[PDB]
C-alpha cells in the first residue's frame, strides 16, 4: 500500500519446501534505522555486482523497499512500527533482507526484532561465525573457531511472558504459584516481577532436526547441545534430552562408550557427526580455550544469543557477523549489529554484517556462485587491509576507507 | 554428632555486623568430592603455613571438618546428602570453607551448592578474577582484566521453581496463564516445561548495596549493572531501575551529562565512582574488547555465573579461580571449579581454587597479613614457573609439580 512493486520481477515460490527462484526475483528489503542508511544501500551494490559478475547478466534482483521501524513511523505516521503488511509481504516474497531496527522506549513496544522472528514463526536464528584472516583479533588464536550456532527462536523466557513487580497481574500470579502450587522459593513474594520460561518438545526437536540437517549436508563434524539443565531440569535439561533422543530416534544415533555421546553416521560422506551436550558456563569457557573441538552448535533462547555475541566477539567480527531467521514459509537475513546513531549519514561504519548475511541470502536462493564471489571479496579487501575505521584503528598500516568505499572494495576483489 | 569439635578454639561472634574473631578460631571445612581429597589437604597446608609465618605462633587455626555430598552419605548413611547441621554449624561458627562437591542425578536432588547458598540466604557470590602474571592465557592482553563479580545468589531463575512438560503441576500453571492471565504467547503449550524467574526490589537492592560498598570500601571506578533487560523488562530491567534508584536514593548519585550513568563520590577518598550498565550479550563482547572499562559488576544469578566463568577463562584461572558466598549472618568460601573424579587422589590437580578462597576467607577475618602472603606465595611460584599439570602444558620451560608440592611452593615462595 506504500510499499511500490517492482514492474520487472517475478515472486520466489515455495514449491513444497524447495524455493524455486526465478532470474528477475522480487526480494524485500528493509533499510533499517541508524547506519542502516549506510550500510544497506553499500550491501544493495555489492550484491547486484557479484550477480552481475557471476551469471553474466543473465539474473537480476528487483529490489522492492518495505518498512519496519523509525522510517515505517515517518511513512505511515507516527504510531506504526510494524505494519502488517510488512508480515504480509515477508511471508509472500519469501525472502527479505533487513538493517538494524530501533525499538522504542516508552510506548510498551516490545523489540520489533524479536517481533518480527515471533511473528513469522522463523524459529532458526542461524549465526555463522568464522574468522576472516587478517582481521584483527583479542585473542591468540582466532583461526581456530569455526562454528555455526542453531539458536532457537521462538520459545525461551524471550516470548515476553511477564508482569511487573506490585502490578495486580504479578499478584495474582505470584498468589496462584504459593497457594495453589505451594511455592515455598521465591525469597521475597512482594516487590517482586514474574518471567516465564516456556521450553517444548515440538520447539526444541523442530530447531534440533534443522541443526543435525546443517551438519549432514555440509560434513560438519559434530552437534553440540548447550544448556544449563544442572539448575533448570525441565527447560533447559528437557532440551538436552528432546535433542537426544530426536538424533536416536530420527538420525540412528548409537552411543559411543556408554553415553552420554551419540553418533549419527552421515548417509552421504559415511563420515560420523557426534551428538554431544556440555552445560551453558563451562561452554563460554570451553570456545575460548579449545574452540577446535566445537562446530555446529544447537541451544535455546538466550544462551544461542549470548554465545553467538561472544564468539563474534574473538574472532574480531563484532561488525562483520552474519544472520538469518529461518522459518518453513520465509526467511529473513540481517545485520545483526546496532542502530549506532551517532554514525548515522557519516558514511563510516563497516557494511559486512549486512553483506555477509545477503551472501547467506543468495546461497538460500541457490545462487551460490554470487554467494561465493561475496566471501571472495571479502577476504580480499580485509587481506588487503583496505579497511573501514573500526578495523583500521587496530591495525598497522591499514588504508582507512568509508563505508560505500569497502563496499567498492569487496567488488575490486571479486 | 558427627562432627567433632576442636577442645581447643574459640568460637567466632557477629557482635552486630562485625566479626569478633578469636586468636584460636574454630572454621569448619567440608573436604569436598573428588579432588577435594587433594586440593584440601593442600589449602589446609598453606593456611597454616601462612599464619604461623604472619603472626608468629600467636594466632592458629582449629580445623572442624563438616560433612556434605558424596562423604556426608559414608558418614551419616546412603540418603543423607545435606545433613541438617551443616546448616546449623556453619550459621553458629560463622565462616566456613568447602571444596567441590557431587549433586547426584536420579534422585530429584537439586544441586548441593545452590541449596547451601540458598538454606543459608548467602546472597551475594562474589568473584574476585584478576590475572597472575605468567599464567598461560587465550588472549593478548589478560593483564588488563581486575574484576569483581557480586552476583545475587537468592531469585532469578536459579530458585528451581519448575515443573515438567506432560506433568499435572504444568498442565495445570499452564491452563492458570491461558485462561486466567490471557498468555497468548506460548508457541506449543502441549509437551512443555515451565520455569519461574522472580526478580524482586528487596534481593536487588541488597545485592547492589554491597557492591556500591565494596567499590567505596575499596576504591574502585564504577560499578556496572548488567541485565538483559530489552527482553526482559520485569526481571532484568528491574534490576537495573532498582540499582540506580539505590545509587541515588542511598548513595547520593548524581547525573553524568543527561543520564543514564551517575557518579557516587566516595565519602573516603573523594573519588568519584560511575555506576553505569551495560546489555549482557553485548557485555560478553565488552570484556574481551574493553576489559580496562569495567571494575565492580553487579547482576542477577544467571549472568553473573556466565560472566565469571567466561572472565575466569580469558585471564587463565579457570581452575585459580576463588569465591565466596556471603550472607548477613555467615560466609562459605569455595573452589569454584568441579569434583573432577578421574584425576581423584592422584595428587595432580591445581589447588590454587580453594587456596585463594582461603586468602578471602582470611581477608574477611581480619587477618589481611597471613592473606598478603598467599598471594604473594602465588604469585611467586607461577612466577616461578613451578607449576601443576594444567598450567605447565600451556607453558614452556615450566617445572611439573603435584598438588600437594605446589602447595610448599606456595609456602617457599612466602
Amino acid at each position: 500500500s506504500k510499499v511500490v512493486v517492482p514492474a520487472q520481477g517475478k515472486k520466489i515460490t515455495l514449491q513444497n519446501g524447495k524455493l524455486n527462484v526465478p532470474e528477475n526475483p522480487i526480494i524485500p528489503y528493509i533499510e533499517g534505522d541508524g547506519i542502516g542508511v549506510d550500510v544497506t544501500p553499500a550491501m544493495l551494490k555489492v550484491v547486484d555486482a557479484a550477480v552481475e559478475k557471476a551469471y553474466k547478466g543473465e539474473r537480476k534482483i528487483s529490489w522492492m523497499e518495505i518498512y519496519t521501524g523509525e522510517k515505517s513511523t515517518q511513512v505511515y505516521g507516527q504510531d506504526v512500527w510494524l505494519p502488517a503488511e510488512t508480515l504480509d509481504l515477508i511471508r509472500e516474497y519469501r525472502v527479505a533482507i533487513k538493517g538494524p531496527l530501533t525499538t522504542p522506549v516508552g510506548g510498551g513496544i516490545r523489540s520489533l526484532n524479536v517481533a518480527l522472528r515471533q511473528e513469522l514463526d522463523l524459529y532458526i536464528c542461524l549465526r555463522p561465525v568464522r574468522y576472516y584472516q587478517g582481521t584483527p583479533s583479542p585473542v591468540k588464536h582466532p583461526e581456530l573457531t569455526d562454528m555455526v550456532i542453531f539458536r532457537e527462536n521462538s520459545e525461551d523466557i524471550y516470548a515476553g511472558i511477564e508482569w511487573k513487580a506490585d502490578s495486580a497481574d504479578a499478584e495474582k500470579v505470584i498468589k496462584f504459584l504459593r497457594e495453589e502450587m505451594g511455592v515455598k522459593k521465591i525469597r521475597f513474594p512482594e516487590h517482586c516481577g514474574i518471567g516465564i520460561k516456556p521450553c517444548s518438545e515440538e520447539g526444541t526437536k523442530r530447531l534440533v532436526r534443522a541443526a543435525i540437517e546443517y551438519a549432514i549436508a555440509n560434513d560438519r563434524d559434530s552437534v553440540t547441545l548447550v544448556h544449563k539443565g544442572n539448575i533448570m531440569k525441565f527447560t533447559e535439561g528437557a532440551f538436552k534430552d528432546w535433542g537426544y533422543q530426536l538424533a536416536r530416534e530420527e538420525f540412528g544415533g548409537e552411543l559411543i562408550d556408554g553415553g552420554p555421546w551419540l553418533k549419527v553416521k552421515n548417509p552421504n560422506t559415511g563420515k560420523e557427526i557426534v551428538i554431544k551436550d556440555v552445560i551453558a558456563d563451562a561452554f563460554l569457557q570451553q570456545i575460548l580455550l579449545r574452540p577446535a573441538e566445537y562446530d555446529v552448535i544447537a541451544c535455546m533462547n538466550l544462551n544461542g544469543d549470548y554465545i553467538s555475541d561472544a564468539l563474534a566477539a574473538q574472532v574480531g567480527g563484532i561488525g562483520i557477523a552474519p544472520g538469518a531467521n529461518i522459518g518453513d514459509e520465509c526467511a529473513l537475513f540481517e545485520a545483526t549489529h546496532g542502530t549506532a546513531p551517532k554514525y548515522a549519514g557519516q558514511d563510516k561504519v563497516n557494511p559486512g554484517s549486512i553483506i555477509l548475511s545477503a551472501e547467506m541470502m543468495l546461497r538460500h536462493m541457490g545462487w551460490t556462485e554470487a554467494a561465493d564471489l561475496i566471501v571472495k571479496g571479502m577476504e580480499g579487501a580485509i587481506n588487503a587491509k583496505t579497511v573501514t575505521y573500526d578495523f583500521e584503528r587496530l591495525m598497522d598500516g591499514a588504508k582507512l576507507l568509508k563505508c560505500s568505499e569497502f563496499g567498492d572494495a569487496i567488488i575490486e576483489n571479486m
